[PDB]
């Protein structure tokens, strides 16, 4: 029964969910100022040629793009990380202006929406197994700018029709996650959790320092969305984000002098 309105939004959650006031929470501000280049971080390593993706939903919360996470098809590798992480699904949270959408901020500066790619370590199994340990999951997240249109997009925008409600499904194979990926590989990373419900503290996040830009078209389709579901009074899917959790004992370092 969580959401993000008024009644049942990020400032509620902690009833339910009591590690929204925890030591490690997401999203977060990242401070560029205060962020150090970590000459230990090794190479990233973005993996997606054989990836296989399978079908999109809307989940009330956001859509997902799922992945055959079966095999070892596409993975995330290096930079902070030990070991292997499986790409199982990416979604968006986004605004209902432009002004805002992110969870992440990079020195208060909110972009117009946000992308995770989400991934668990391999070590663990299965994903439900990954979400009991503090480094079973490894995010990446791209923030999202409103400017030239993003090629790689359109395919997930003209499904969305297909999605509108909660519970809706489409299929969604062949979509190559590559083509959301900014030119530069330049990140931060710190630990964290979840951003929604149940919040647990499982991730380590990776945010790309270069944003991707999406056209007005492109995000004004994503606000189109429906949170409720079919027959029931319609609650646009917009402003689906959380807003930056106090930092505590972390330190949030750069892949880049
Ligand atoms: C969509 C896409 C864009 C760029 C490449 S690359 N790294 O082989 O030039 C592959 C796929
Ligand atoms: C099940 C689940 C997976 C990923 C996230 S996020 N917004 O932290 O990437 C939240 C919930
Ligand atoms: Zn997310």
């Amino acid at each position: 029964h969580w959401g993000y309105g008024k009644h049942n939004g990020p400032e509620h959650w902690h009833k339910d969910f009591p590690i929204a006031k925890g030591e490690r929470q997401s999203p977060v501000d990242i401070d560029t100022h205060t962020a150090k280049y970590d000459p230990s971080l090794k190479p990233l390593s973005v993996s997606y040629d054989q990836a296989t993706s399978l079908r999109i939903l809307n989940n009330g919360h956001a859509f997902n793009v799922e992945f055959d996470d079966s095999q070892d098809k596409a993975v995330l590798k290096g930079g902070p990380l030990d070991g292997t992480y499986r790409l199982i699904q990416f979604h968006f949270h986004w605004g209902s202006l432009d002004g805002q959408g992110s969870e992440h901020t990079v020195d208060k500066k909110k972009y117009a929406a946000e992308l995770h790619l989400v991934h668990w370590n391999t070590k663990y199994g299965d994903f439900g197994k990954a979400v009991q340990q503090p480094d079973g999951l490894a995010v990446l997240g791209i923030f999202l700018k409103v400017g030239s249109a993003k090629p790689g997009l359109q395919k997930v925008v003209d499904v969305l029709d297909s999605i509108k409600t909660k519970g809706k499904s489409a299929d969604f194979t062949n979509f190559d996650p590559r083509g959301l990926l900014p030119e530069s590989l330049d990140y931060w990373t710190y630990p964290g959790s979840l951003t929604t419900p149940p919040l647990l503290e499982c991730v380590t996040w990776i945010v790309l320092k270069e944003p991707i830009s999406v056209s007005s078209e492109q995000v004004l389709k994503f606000r189109k969305l429906n949170f409720n579901g079919e027959g029931e009074p319609e609650e646009l899917m917009v402003d689906n984000w959380r807003p930056a959790q106090p930092l505590k004992n972390r330190q949030i370092k750069a892949s880049f002098k």
